[PDB]
RNA sequence: GGCAUUGCCGCGAAGCUACCAUCCGCUGGAUUAUGGCUGAACGCCUCUAAGUCAGAAUCCAUGCUAGAACGCGGUGAUUUC
């Protein structure tokens, strides 16, 4: 159809400043600064009233206007990550063998060490992405929490931890052992 | 000592040689399938569309062989008569 114009809104809260050069977005908030390169999408940003950014596609097809809403969501996620932050809670699940998850250093790189997964003798090392903070939650049994400004990095670190613990050569409907994302929310409560 | 078309027999150094002997046979990236992240399309959902992660005896490199006899570089000496 090639819709003449399609646009989405990006509400900017008070403590957030959004600097958008050609398609390099820099969002700054209480928690830090996030940056994204969107030169692959061909959209047009415009600041309306310092609390609203409009992102528009002109003469755009179906896929183009779908990716317009994707761009809106990505900038929203940046703003949410610099205001509220992101936290993914993972639970260790095991029937017999206790999964031993720890934080270790190797050349100063902050790996998450997983030992004894399904009785294995192999040690699974998952690097911690920069900006992602790993805390083990006392008052909840076998809970690891990954927090950070960028949902991309926190969710990908959680997914890496989940995929390092995939069961091979077994019926995974029975052998349910693993480290699974149980909660995905924000750092600041009730925001 | 000769000859017996190496006369025959035992041992036999060297050389050649045998999974019949011994030694040696490298580690990075990108990927496929697949499993994922974020995420619209389609207020939800979604590994997919934009973007993105891991990943095969695969691929391309590292490494190994040849060195273009019309590919190239550095360097030495260049004829007293
Ligand atoms: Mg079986
Ligand atoms: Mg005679
Ligand atoms: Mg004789
Ligand atoms: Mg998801
Ligand atoms: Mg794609
Ligand atoms: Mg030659």
């Amino acid at each position: 159809m090639k819709y003449i114009q399609t646009e989405q809104q990006i509400e900017v809260p008070e403590g957030v400043t959004v600097s958008i050069k050609s398609r390099i977005v820099k969002v700054v908030g209480p928690r830090g600064t996030l940056t994204k390169n969107l030169k692959h999408i061909d959209v047009t940003f415009t600041k309306v009233n310092n609390q609203l950014i409009k992102v528009a596609v002109h003469n755009g097809g179906r896929k183009h206007v779908a990716a317009l809403r994707t761009v809106k969501s990505l900038v929203d996620n940046m703003i949410t990550g610099v205001t509220k932050g992101y936290k993914y809670k993972m639970r260790y699940v095991y029937a017999h063998f206790p999964i031993n998850v720890n934080i270790v250093e190797k050349d100063g790189a902050k790996f998450i060490e997983v030992r004894n997964f399904l009785g294995d003798k192999k040690i699974r090392n998952v690097p911690v992405r920069d900006g992602v903070t790993i805390e083990f939650s006392t008052n909840v049994k076998d809970e690891i929490v990954l927090s950070g400004n960028s949902v991309e990095d926190v969710s990908q670190n959680a997914a890496d931890l989940q995929q390092i613990c995939r069961v091979r050569n077994k019926d995974i409907r029975k052998f349910l052992d693993g480290i699974y994302v149980s909660h995905k929310g924000f750092i600041t409560e009730d925001l």
